[PDB]
Formats: C-alpha cells, structure tokens, sequence
C-alpha cells in the first residue's frame, strides 16, 4: 500500500473506530484496525463476532493498492499530533510508515488474514431512515435500559415493525420504568407482516455516535446492519421474546394532570439534594414536593402554584423516584407534560402535552413508572 | 442564629470550603462547617490539626447572633439548587432551617464546641504579597513535587527568606528534576536574617485555589497563615532540613543553546505518542527528536530547522524524559528557552530566554533535570 490522505479525514475516521478496539493488549490483533486501499479509497475496519464498524476515506492520491493492519490507539495518537496537511501512508514489509514533511513514524502490521471477515446479511427487514426521529427515540429511551442487566432481552431496545400498518414501535424497560414510542408512516420492506429486533444497549450507544439521518437499517433477525455514505455498522441481535409491552400498559387512567415540565424538574432536583425518592402532593392549585427517603433529621420541601386548576378533591399523594421521574421529563419535547394515574400504588404515565399530534423529525416518548409506596 | 444572606455569596464561600471537609462520614463533625454570626457577618470555617480555612460573608440582615454547625456537602447541594435571591438561615434547636420563598430545608447541627479552635500564631516571618509573582511561582513549580513522596521534606515547596538581601527563594524537587526561582525586592519582616518554611503540596494546591495577590503570608516556623480580606487559611509546615538546592546546581555549563519553545513542545509531544523518553540531537542548524524507549518495531522521528546557528561541532546527543522536559517548558514565559548542558550524563538546565531581566508580576522558573543515558 502507498497513499496520501487528508489529516483531518483520517483523524475523524480513527476516532470513531476507537470504540471497536480492545486496546489494552497491543500484542493482539483485537487492538488493530484493518486497512485496505482500493480504487481511490482507504477502507478502515474494526470488528468482532458481535459488533463492528467499517468506514472509508477518499485518498488524495493512490499509488499502491493492497491490505495491512495497524494498532488503532497508537495510530490515532500519532495523527492527532501532526499538522493539518496531507499524510503519506506506505507499507514497508510488515511495517506501516507514516510521513508528514519532517515527521516520520513506523508501526508494526499484523497478518491481515487474521482479521475477521466483515459480515453481510440477506435482509428479512429494511428501512430507509430519512429523518432524525429514530435516533431521537434511541437517545430518549436509552437511559431506561441497563446494559449489564442479568436479564438478557432487557439489556437492549426493542424495535417492533408492523409492515401492515407501517409502524415501528420502540421500547426500553428496566422493570421499574418502561419508555416507548410508536413511529408512524415508515416505509417498511419486510418478508413478514410483524417482526421484532432487540438491539444491545452497547450497540445503541455506538449508533448514537455514528448516525443521525439518511441511513439504512437492515436485519436478518440475527444481525442488524446500519449504513450511510461513509459507514457500515453491525451488531449481533439479542436472542428474543421481548416482553409484551402492550399488555403491561394500563388501559385507562382514573386521573390525567397537565403539569409544568421545567417547574417539576427544578422542584424534584431541589428535593433530591437530600433524598433519592420524593413525595409529590397534587392539590387543585398547587404541587408540593417533599424529600421522602431522607435521613430522619434532614428535610427538603418546595411547592409550585398551578394556575389552571387541576380536577382534584383534597389531594392526591404519589411517591416517586426522583431520578426516574426526571429522566421521564427529560425525554419530553414540550413545555407541559401529562401525568396519568390510577391508584397511588400502581404505575403512572408521563407523556408529552398533546401526544396524538404527529411530528416528523422528533419521536414522542412516553414513560410508565412504578411508584414508591407512601 | 437568624440571618438572611445572598445566595451567590453563600454558594461561593461553601464551594471553597468543600476541600477542607472529610465528606464521607456525614455522622462526624469532620463533615461539618462551623457557623458564627456576629455583627453583620457570617463566618464559616472548616479545619483540622494540619490545614484549614475561615471565610466570612456579609449578612443582608442579622437578627440573632450565635453559633452552630452544618454538614458542608449537603449545605452546598441545597443552596446550589435555589434561585439567585436572598436565603434565610435560622436555627431551631439543634437544627438549621434554610428558607427561600416556597422552598424550605432542615439539616442537623452538631455541638459547636466539638469544633477545633482555629489556630493563631505569633509570627517569626511575614510578608505582604501585592502582586501575582508568588502564586505564579507556586503554580509553575507544583508539578515537580510529589505529594505522596515517602521522603518527608520533598513532599512540599521550599520558601527560603533572606531578610538581609530581601529575597524569597522558592524550590521544588522530586529527585529527577528541581525547579527554582529567587524573587527579588520582597519586604520581609523577620526576627531572623535567614529562615525557611516547607509547605505541604496539598496546602500549595489549596493556596492556588484561594489566593492570587493582595494577601499576607505569616509563619511561626510551625504553621503558615495566609490571609486576605475574606479568607484566612492555615497549614502545618513540614518538619525541616530541605536539601541544599544551591549545592546541587552546577556552577558553570559547557554549552548554552537558545532554542524555540513551542517548536520543542510540539516535537516532544509528537515523539511521546510512542515513548516516555526521547533522544534529542542538536546540530548547528537542526534539532532532531526520536522516540527512545519505544517498543522495538515502533518509531517516531521529527526535526526542526534552527535558523540562527548553534555553536556546535558535529552533534550533541541528550536523552530526556518527555513529560519532565515539557513541564520545564510549560513553566516558562518566553518564546525561546535556554538549554544549558555539561556532559550528556549530567544534569542540564532549562530557563527563560533573558533570565536576568527583572519582572514584577510573574516569577521566572528554572528547571534542572537529570538526563536519560543514551
Ligand atoms: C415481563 C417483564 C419481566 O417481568 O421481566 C416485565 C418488564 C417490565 C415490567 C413488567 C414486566 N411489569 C411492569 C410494570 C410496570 C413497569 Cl414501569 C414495567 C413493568
Ligand atoms: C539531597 C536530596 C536527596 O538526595 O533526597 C537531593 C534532591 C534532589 C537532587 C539531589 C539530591 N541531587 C540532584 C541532582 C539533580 C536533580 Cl535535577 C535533583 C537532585
């Protein structure tokens, strides 16, 4: 191989690749990036049985095509220390030479055949994502999912496609809260009417770094492959039977309250200075907040006026987990929210104000949460 | 006690105080700040046998004078969550009440008599620091000092006062490098012609957060007390016999080279991507840099043109520790530096370009460093 490339193009590609390297043992090919120069592109890949990324940059010049490997961390550390002007990469046996005016480096290459082949699938489902709504869903639902969950299928996000009705339902839960959205009018191409994919949390986080809009999502029910102009990503899927989220959602709610999002955030954060759980009291024209699990001589209280009166007689009391309630608020796009309740001992819902209205470049995420007793 | 205070004044004071609290065991008075309201001031202190801080803020109103205590971390966490408008602090038995419009808190106070008395000294030496030169010295020399040094007197910075000659010499070493400056024309008030104070590294770091200029420094040879308008700080001194730094500095240097500071930083950083130590080669019109301790198939090289020729025949070679050499450069205020050498196996000096010229609001820090053999 012998090429010249743009310093900034190469730095960028390498930063994205760092997440897919096992960097600690530099002696192992798991710390290296595979390189391949073909027809005016440098392809760079790092991969695994269960997750991987392939990218390319255009070569400024390309003189010798072929393949090789290089330690990814060291490569990125060298290139980040050079000026913003072309870099020459050239093999010299089982070594890669890096050159930029007076600065020169040599790093060892490993056998390129030891690199795992980058997998390709025959898709059973596919979509073109032309707007940010899916990543928006991903980002808003991610905090409810535990990556190190000892329960296998909850350690990822559900994507549930309905070809019939052109919907993609997206769901996360950790058993204490469950956040979901149903995306409308998605042109789904599928060999099945209804198909489901559970994506590991770790892949979800990597997707949020790589993709925003204008990408394809394709799955064979075993791997998902996500692709845009410069990147191909893949992940193993989690093995299956995601819980029936539809069965767990309440059918109706005794009470529905429209409440101020930012005033509830500030009030909850304030009380959480001394407690992880809060007693919320709703009256007609007031919301009161009190630390609940505080140490017994430590107390935080606040309140907020509700100008447009709630439909309450006396007072409804609800124990909440502060962090979870805030995360539910953080996932909302509106200035107000709706809190839907049944008994104080049963799960309650948090959603956007006017949640039926249809929005094209944002998802609308609802959260069901289990209350704290008392 | 019952006062009202400014939210921002109180937040600031509390942040500075966090460093002097043992925060993990909330049940111990070592996690609390002592409070005392006298004559339109709230005094806040946190202290130890060996280090401490006392601050004050003005009260907006003061109704009941007295004393109390409060958990410092919790207090700061509450106040950081309130609006930028007055806060009422009021005792209610062995509890402190905090109130701001609709928001109210209670925290437990401990017995104020269990708080250690804040020490006062009869000074043997004293100065008024009216400019940033001393903190500038502190900041530039601090990186060479190991706080967890198993050698007692090297775990701090030397301050060596000469009443006769109105100088304050300031020195740090970790045995591999030694950085020093001698500050001129300091009005020293002392009962001795020559006196020395070794300040612990930990106190040095706290001083850099609290003080800049317009402060007094006073010592009895056992504690140092540093004071400005709003703060009194103290520290135990380290017990003594700081090494004779003057004896360890070479008398003359065979070679002195004026070299480019920023070009040497970039070159060293670049080579340090693969190695902690570097081979520097100086020729007449070039400086060459090569990684030295790199893994044997990994190599970094660069060079820089020296336009105004050095006074060299063939080439001088010097092994350096990259991190130390950079820290020595970082401590300099000029665009160029002077590198003074004897044999490549002996210590070499790094100083500012034109180091004799006298500068009033910056210190000039020189660094002696032991080379790496080969
Ligand atoms: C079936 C699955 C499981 O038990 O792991 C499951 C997962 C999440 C929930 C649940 C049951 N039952 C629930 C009730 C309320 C909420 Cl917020 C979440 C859940
Ligand atoms: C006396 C003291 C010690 O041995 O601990 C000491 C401390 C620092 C140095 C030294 C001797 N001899 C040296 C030679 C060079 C340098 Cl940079 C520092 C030192």
């Amino acid at each position: 191989m012998k090429i010249s490339v743009s310093k900034n193009d190469l730095e960028n590609a390498l930063r994205y690749l760092q997440a897919f390297l096992d960097k600690k043992d530099a002696s192992s090919i798991a710390s290296h990036i595979h390189l391949e120069v073909i027809k005016e592109k440098l392809f760079l890949k790092a991969s695994d049985s269960d997750i991987g990324l392939k990218s390319y940059i255009f070569t400024q010049s390309s003189d010798k095509e072929g393949v090789g490997t290089i330690n990814g961390k060291k490569f990125l550390d060298i290139i980040s220390c050079l000026k913003d002007s072309n870099i020459i990469l050239e093999t010299k046996d089982d070594s890669l030479a890096i050159k930029q005016n007076k600065s020169s480096f040599k790093l060892p290459m490993f056998d390129a055949d030891e690199f795992p082949e980058f997998p390709v699938i025959d898709p059973k489902v596919s979509i073109e994502v032309n707007a940010p709504f899916l990543v928006d869903a991903f980002k808003k639902i991610a905090p409810v999912i535990e990556q190190t969950s000892h329960k296998r299928e909850l350690a990822g996000i559900l994507m549930q496609f309905d070809q019939k009705h052109q919907t993609l339902s997206v769901v996360g839960t950790d058993t204490k809260r469950l956040s979901y959205t149903q995306l409308e009018k998605i042109s789904i191409h599928s060999t099945e009417e209804d198909i489901s994919c559970i994506l590991p949390k770790r892949a979800l986080l990597e997707i949020l770094k790589l993709f925003y809009e204008n990408f394809s999502f394709k799955s064979d029910g075993m791997l998902a492959v996500i692709e845009n102009e410069m990147h191909t990503f893949f992940t193993k899927l989690i093995d299956g039977n995601y819980p029936d989220y539809q069965k767990i959602l309440p059918k109706e709610y005794i009470s529905s309250f429209t409440l101020g999002k930012e005033e509830f955030k500030e009030s909850i954060k304030l009380c959480s200075s001394l407690s992880s759980t809060i007693k919320l009291t709703l009256e007609k024209n007031n919301a009161l907040f009190e630390s609940l699990d505080s140490e017994h001589s430590e107390t935080a209280k606040t309140s907020v006026e509700i100008e447009k009166g709630l439909d309450i007689e006396k007072a409804f009391h609800l124990g909440v987990n502060a962090k979870f309630f805030l995360e539910a608020l953080n996932a909302l796009g509106t200035t107000q929210f709706v809190l839907r309740c049944n008994e104080p001992s049963s799960p309650f819902l948090i959603q956007e104000s006017l949640d039926e209205k249809q929005s094209h470049l944002n998802a609308k995420i609802s959260t069901l949460m289990m209350p704290i007793t008392l």
